[PDB]
C-alpha cells in the first residue's frame, strides 16, 4: 500500500475531464483510490474580486464533483484543491493579487473558508507563472517573486495551524525558476513542491521533441531540457530532496511534421498534431488514444536503447512523443535513487484507466506504483 510507502504518489484530478464522449468520460467515481497517496482538485480559479472561486460551477458545485473528490479522503488519501492551471494564468489578475498586501490578506481568509467550507486538506497554487506569465519572463515585473513568496508564507500561517496542506505544481524551466521563485521560502514552508518535468518540447518548437526527456541528448539546443537537470538545480537551489515530487506526463505531444520524408527528432514541424476524439486538443494525445494508434492503426514506434527519454510513434504526417511503462520505471528509479519526496502525475483520466490497450487499467500509473513500493534501486 502507497499510505505505508516513504513516497507520495500525488495524482492529478481535472473536472473537464468529464466533458469527453464515451471511454473517454471520467467522472469523481472513476478514481483508483489504490493508486494515489494525494489527490490534486484541478482547478479552481481566481475571480474577478481577487477571491477564489470555482471555474465550473455545474461540475463542482450543482453536480457536487468538490464532494464527490473529496469523498477519497475516507480511504486515507490527503485530497487538495488546485488553483489556477494554465488557462487561468493567461492575464495578470495573478500578478495583482500578489502585489497588493491587503488584497493578499483578504484573500487568504476566504481561501481558508473555502477549503474548510468543502472539506479540502489542503491548497495546491498553480500559477503558471510569476513573473513568466504563461512562460513569457517579459510580462511581469520582478516583484511577483516576492509577492508569490509572500503569498505562500501567508497561506502557510493559516492553514499550517489548522493542520492543512500547501503545496505548488512549478516550472521545470531554469529560465522561469531564476525569474519567477523565491526556491529557499518556498522549500521551507511548502508540504510539497510537484516539478511539472514535461512539455519541454511541443509544437511550439516547430519541430520534434520529447515532451519529457529524462537525461540529455546529444541533439538537445540546451544543456537543461530534461528532468534530470530540472530536479538537481531544484535543489541546487536549496530545495530538501523530500520536498519534491516529480511530475510524469500521461500523455503524449503531438506534431503534424512537414512533409520532407524523415521521421526523428528535431525534424521541421508545421503544426500541433490532429487532435484525438477524446481530448479534443491540437498538439495533445491522452496516453489511451496513443498506445491504440500503435495497437490498432500501425503507428510506428521507435524507443531511446539508452532510455534518456520515452519513446515516439509516427503515422504520415502525424507524430507524438510520449512516456511508456519502461520510460516511466526508469524515471521512479530515478526518483528513488536521489530519496526525491515521490511522483506526480498529469492526469489521473489521461492514463488507460478502462484497459482499451489491454495492459491492464491504469498500465501508467501502476508501472508508478509497483516502482515505487519495490525496494531494489
Ligand atoms: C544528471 O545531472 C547531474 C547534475 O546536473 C549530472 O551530474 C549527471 O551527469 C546527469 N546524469 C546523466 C546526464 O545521466
Amino acid at each position: 500500500s502507497l499510505l505505508n510507502s516513504r513516497y507520495k504518489l500525488v495524482c492529478y484530478y481535472t473536472n473537464w475531464s468529464w466533458y469527453r464522449p464515451g471511454i473517454g468520460k471520467y467522472s469523481p467515481e472513476d478514481i483508483d483510490p489504490s493508486l494515489c497517496t494525494h489527490i490534486v482538485y484541478g482547478f479552481a480559479v481566481l475571480g474577478n474580486d481577487g477571491l477564489m472561486t470555482a471555474h465550473d460551477t455545474w461540475s463542482d458545485y450543482d453536480n457536487r464533483f468538490y464532494e464527490r473528490v473529496v469523498e477519497y479522503k475516507r480511504y486515507g488519501i490527503k485530497v487538495s484543491l488546485a488553483l489556477g492551471g494554465w488557462n487561468d494564468s493567461a492575464g495578470d489578475k495573478y500578478s495583482k493579487l500578489v502585489n497588493d498586501p491587503a488584497a493578499r490578506a483578504k484573500f487568504v481568509q476566504h481561501a481558508v473558508a473555502f477549503l474548510e467550507k468543502y472539506g479540502f486538506d489542503g491548497l495546491d497554487l498553480d500559477w503558471e507563472y510569476p513573473k513568466c506569465w504563461q512562460v513569457d519572463c517579459s510580462k511581469g515585473p520582478d516583484s511577483d517573486k516576492q509577492g508569490f513568496a509572500d503569498l505562500v508564507h501567508e497561506l502557510s500561517a493559516v492553514l499550517k495551524p489548522k493542520g492543512l496542506l500547501l503545496s505548488a505544481a512549478v516550472s521545470p524551466n531554469k529560465m522561469v525558476i531564476d525569474a519567477g521563485y523565491d526556491v529557499p521560502v518556498l522549500a521551507r514552508l511548502l508540504d510539497w513542491i510537484a516539478v511539472m518535468t514535461y512539455d519541454y518540447h511541443g509544437q511550439w518548437d516547430k519541430k520534434t521533441g520529447h515532451v519529457a526527456p529524462l537525461y540529455y541528448h546529444p541533439d538537445d539546443d540546451t544543456t537543461y531540457f530534461n528532468a534530470n537537470y530540472t530536479i538537481h538545480y531544484w535543489m541546487e537551489k536549496g530545495t530538501p530532496a523530500s520536498k519534491i515530487v516529480m511530475g510524469m506526463p500521461m500523455y503524449g505531444q503531438s506534431f503534424t511534421i512537414e512533409n520532407r520524408g524523415i521521421h526523428g527528432l528535431n525534424i521541421p514541424v508545421s503544426d500541433g498534431g490532429e487532435p484525438g476524439e477524446y481530448t479534443r486538443a491540437k498538439g495533445f494525445l491522452a496516453y489511451y488514444e496513443i498506445c491504440d494508434r500503435i495497437r490498432n492503426s500501425g503507428w510506428t514506434v521507435v524507443k531511446d536503447p539508452y532510455q534518456r527519454m520515452g519513446p515516439y510513434a509516427y503515422k504520415g504526417n502525424q507524430w507524438v512523443s510520449f512516456d511508456d511503462v519502461e520510460i516511466i520505471k526508469k524515471k521512479v528509479n530515478f526518483i528513488k535513487s536521489l530519496n526525491l519526496g515521490g511522483g506526480m502525475i498529469w492526469a489521473l483520466d489521461l492514463d488507460d484507466y478502462r484497459n482499451r490497450c489491454g495492459q491492464g487499467k491504469h498500465p501508467l500509473l501502476n508501472a508508478i506504483k509497483t516502482e515505487l513500493l519495490n525496494p531494489k534501486i
